C-alpha cells in the first residue's frame, strides 16, 4: 500500500513524477486516487476517461448512481467514492475549467480538497482541456496541499517544463 517510486522531490510534502496516473494506481496501490473530474461526474476522456476504463466501468455506474441521489458536484468541490481496483477510494476534485470561463480562484478551493487526506496520487488540477496554466496550478498545489501529494503528469514535455520552471 502506498509504494510511490520514481518521485523528483519538490518540497517536503510534494512530488511529481512523468507517469500515466492508471499506471502509477496500479503499480503503487494507494489509499487515494484523485479523478480530475467535472461537476456530473461524467468520464468522457482524459484522466477521468483513463481511470474509468480501467475500472472496466463501474466508475461510471456507481458515480451515475451518486449523482442521481445527490445531485452535482460544486466548481471546487468534491465527493469520495470508491477507488475500485485502482484504490481504496477515489476523490473526485473539480478544478474550473477556464476555457468555459470558471473562475481560476477556484483552483485554491479544489487543492483544498487534499488536505483531508495524509497521502494522495494525483493529477495536476485544470491542465489539458481545463485550459489552466500548468505553471500556476502546481504553484497552488505547493501553496495550498499540506498532505503528501504524488504528482503523475503523462507527458514528459510538461514534467520537464513543470521541473525547470519551480528550480529557477
Ligand atoms: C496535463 C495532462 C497531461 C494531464 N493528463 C494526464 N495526467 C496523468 N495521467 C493521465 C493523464 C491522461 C491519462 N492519464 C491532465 C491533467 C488534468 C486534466 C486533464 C489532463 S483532462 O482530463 C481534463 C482536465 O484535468
Amino acid at each position: 500500500v502506498n509504494s510511490f517510486s520514481g518521485y523528483l522531490k519538490l518540497t517536503d510534502n510534494v512530488y511529481i513524477k512523468n507517469a500515466d496516473i492508471v499506471e502509477e494506481a496500479k503499480k503503487v496501490k494507494p489509499t487515494v486516487v484523485v479523478n480530475a473530474a467535472n461537476v456530473y461526474l461524467k468520464h468522457g476522456g482524459g484522466v477521468a476517461g483513463a481511470l474509468n476504463k480501467a475500472t472496466n466501468n463501474a466508475m461510471q455506474v456507481e458515480s451515475d448512481d451518486y449523482i442521481a441521489t445527490n445531485g452535482p458536484l460544486k466548481v471546487g468541490g468534491s465527493c469520495v467514492l470508491s477507488g475500485h481496483n485502482l484504490a481504496k477510494h477515489c476523490l473526485h476534485v473539480v478544478g474550473p475549467n477556464v476555457n468555459k470561463g470558471e473562475d481560476i480562484q477556484l483552483l485554491k478551493s479544489a487543492y483544498e480538497n487534499f488536505n483531508q487526506h495524509e497521502v494522495l496520487l494525483a493529477p495536476l488540477l485544470s491542465a489539458g482541456i481545463f485550459g489552466a496554466d500548468p505553471i500556476h496550478s502546481l504553484r497552488v498545489c505547493v501553496d495550498t496541499v499540506r498532505t503528501n501529494v504524488y504528482l503523475a503528469v503523462f507527458d514528459k514535455n510538461l514534467y520537464d517544463k513543470l521541473v525547470s520552471s519551480f528550480l529557477e
